[PDB]
């Protein structure tokens, strides 16, 4: 019973997203390393938990500083990397040299599975 | 690119993750003084959205950061803001229309011009 203009923004989600990367990239306000086979990634923990189970599991509960990850062997930089890049800006790319690797890192990462989704296109 | 997948739903599932977490005050880093009232964010974001608060974030230390609004700002302008960078929606009232068209200056590059929402006061 009060008048209201309301505004729902198509661009601002997208917007937001594609700053987060920005900070990513150029390493500013981010506040976990991920360590994946030894080599340093940057990542804020608020869209690694977002985004994956098993980093939300290493994320609830941590002290308030910066926060040190180390992934184990399954998990390869090759299969990793496309996937923080997705978390990041909702576009995900798979090659030939490392659909396996991230097939393999989507399902030890999240609660997701996309071997059964490659596989449809084998045959042509 | 033997795939290649583009999700239309994924920054707005983050983005509503995030709004959670606001909420109910989990995996934040910053607090925010509004009229003496405490609101949680996360710095990453308010600096997204903002110049006002993105001066004041880059560059301070790692553990929790504080900041307190000057008395500029109400809690009737700044609550539907913090909404808006959460949600992408921004919900204007009789009630608070003046305010948070001056705190959307205060804090940000944008304008609304209050002249344009009168309306919403008959």
């Amino acid at each position: 019973s009060m008048s209201v203009f309301a505004y729902e923004s198509s661009v601002h989600s997208t917007n937001v997203l594609l700053s987060l990367n920005d900070q990513r990239k150029k390493d500013v306000l981010c506040d976990v390393t991920i360590f994946v086979e030894g080599q340093r990634f940057r990542a804020h923990r608020s869209v690694l938990a977002a985004c994956s189970s098993y980093f939300h599991s290493r994320i609830v509960g941590q002290a308030d500083g910066e926060l040190n990850i180390t992934l184990p062997e399954e998990v390869t930089v090759k299969g990793f990397e496309p996937l923080i890049q997705f978390a990041y800006t909702a576009k995900l790319i798979l090659s030939k040299e490392n659909v396996d690797e991230v097939c393999k890192c989507v399902e030890f990462l999240s609660v997701h599975n996309i071997e059964e989704s490659c596989f449809q296109f084998l045959k042509f």
